[PDB]
């Protein structure tokens, strides 16, 4: 194999362009670049001033009345680091100014996810159960996190259907992001023109194996390059409502190892009562 | 904010004494001492001598005697530190004498706990599905752990309603709990008067997001202090029945990130078949 | 106690001898070796060589076509070490050398794992939910995992019915595998003649509590011992059906820390939707 991380654009794919490269890449890598999505380098920096603004800036007060009273990460602020999280509703903002500029950007990230998302199940042959719309109108989780300098986030995979990741980069050139690919890690950079798409362990259910959900970790610098080390990532997974419904026998035969007694099941059923996003082989 | 974690008198509290005061420490921090509650430390060292005096004097065979055949910490002795833990049922006790003393001490613990929070139900104005007494009598674990010299335990919020606990201190002074409280990490020192209250999720949920729920965790000694360094705390969870029932658009108000199907669902539903007392923001 | 690991031959078991030796080594201890079961070590060799081949000589691309979609160790390939995993079914083999070989070893184990189950439930006086024969007709798995030289597998028990383990040694004589036998951390070496028994928690409940199911884990060597240091071990998983059905009083009579509503559940009810093959008492 070339384990080369490609990249497409969601323009020519929507116009059925690259579809054997799209669904090879699928199947064996599960990840990939996404040019011509709506989401340019520009948004992601007028949403990740304004939030870098309140992380340096903001009060404790401030800070406070944007803080869920259980600390989740699910909405709001969290305080080596700090969150922003948010979803279609109930989102705590800091100022009209701020709201304004991060429904936009949520909302644009949301639509790529979508469209995307459309893709991955087109190229598939996918009829989720409910059909393609409902299973898209779903729980999508947002976290925007700022990470200090001195592995920094250990293996794992998504349980999402797909997630979009916007890095900015180290100011001293390193790069953490890091993803398994033709059995060994490959570096994921920063790249002002696109986002990178990670499949989850949703489109590998939903697609009846068809998908790949890769493993990937986040890497720390050498001490040789621990100044200008900090980071940021936008995190977006698209997540499937708890009533999807899937096949229990097909979901055994892509290595899921469910204990779920008869023919179908929901995401509810499989996961249990909250949301998990990321899991690890071990 | 004043950072300073606040102490209420039980007793004052039933009397409608501090409303604003414990209303607004509840919403803010989670976190307080409570005084005249029914918990000397006369009794402390009446129960935490007899069990060390089992820790360090007991055999081999009598520990066999009241160690569960899995190993989960719910009931009897668990062998860098060993553990005691009691519930209102299917007890382990080592003797006659200790079954006196810990039964005492138990349910001191447990009726604390229950009136500390019928005190927060009121002040948040809250009742309960099925209402407040049913939700009380519910199913408490009260662990006791001897923890021996050179984090300790990482940082995590209850799952509880409320968490008890009643520490004795590092011989060498150490103090080794501590909580978020504003935003930066607060000792929790032993007082020989109080016990510590950790309000945990339950309580946030129950309430409709009305109080925090800290994270807290447990420091070790900078070696320079790694003899003295050993301490015990009993720490009783106050936690709720398998069916309470809950309203779930509620829960997703407060930050809880449920997977759900419905308008209601139970404790179990949420997080399933087997307690759960901690939980980690990662 | 004699903390010694006992040895049974499955048998001598069989035909009703060492009743009450075996019943006080699953009551005390939860573990054992066993001879006479079908199992030696020229095959345990024949299986070992062609995965080992495979692991060495196996290509990327041979690799990648007896691997999982998603990462979750359950079939085929996973690659500071590799796993082959098999069950009854939906198996991924790099060739039909290798498959009668894995199928007639897979089927061996599972044969020695169920006659073993039906001597400890024997032993016991147990009579499952839906009978015996149904209880041990269920959902095994088996991972045969290869270590590099420089704890290695953190302490934890099973969730098995039980654990049959075959190991290979380490080339400079060092033992790697421990358990908790009388309150302290025993050595279980390879012994080309005989399985290593490990009783999981579904023995103890299933059981009533007349089984205990110990704590183990992978000791590293001292680097005066990290040359000739890598090893391999066969573990296989005798794990109940989705639908095994078993009283929730007794449960929490014997230890288990249930939040389940009712008098009776399902494995599902308890673990929920995936298999969860290990736990720690932490
Ligand atoms: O910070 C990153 O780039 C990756 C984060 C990630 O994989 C996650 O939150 O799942
Ligand atoms: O040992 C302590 O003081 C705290 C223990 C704790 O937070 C817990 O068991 O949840
Ligand atoms: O590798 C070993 O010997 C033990 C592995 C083990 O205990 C497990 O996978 O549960
Ligand atoms: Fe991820
Ligand atoms: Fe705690
Ligand atoms: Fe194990």
């Amino acid at each position: 194999m070339d384990t080369t991380v490609p990249t497409f654009s969601l323009a020519e794919l929507q116009q059925g362009l690259h579809q054997d490269e799209f669904r090879r890449c699928l199947r064996d890598k599960g990840l990939f670049y996404l040019t011509d999505c709506g989401l340019t380098d520009t948004e992601l920096k007028s949403a990740k001033d304004l939030v870098i603004d309140f992380f340096e800036h903001g009060s404790e007060a401030e800070k406070r009345a944007v803080t869920s009273p259980v600390p989740t990460m699910r909405r709001g602020f969290t305080g080596y680091s700090m969150c922003y999280s948010m979803g279609t509703a109930d989102n705590l903002f800091p100022s009209g100014d701020f709201e304004r500029i991060w429904t936009q950007y949520f909302d644009r990230q949301y639509t790529a996810s979508r469209a995307v998302a459309r893709e991955v199940l087109r190229a598939t042959g996918t009829e989720p159960d409910g059909g393609v719309e409902a299973f898209l109108d779903c729980e999508p989780l947002l976290r925007f996190r700022y990470f200090p300098q001195v592995l920094r986030m250990a293996p794992h995979y998504d349980l999402s259907m797909v997630t979009l990741i916007q890095q900015t980069p180290c100011a001293n050139g390193f790069v953490s992001l890091q993803a398994e690919v033709g059995g060994a890690f490959t570096d994921l950079p920063y790249r002002p023109d696109a986002v990178l798409v990670f499949c989850g362990a949703i489109a590998t259910l939903v697609t009846g194996g068809q998908v790949k959900a890769p493993r990937h970790h986040v890497a720390a610098p050498r001490r040789d390059q621990i100044a200008g080390s900090s980071r940021t990532s936008s995190v977006f997974f698209l997540r499937p409502n708890a009533d999807f419904t899937f096949s229990v026998p097909l979901a055994r035969e892509c290595g899921f190892d469910v204990s779920l007694d008869g023919e179908t099941a929901t995401f509810q059923d499989w996961i249990g009562g909250n949301y998990v996003n990321i899991r690890r082989t071990s």
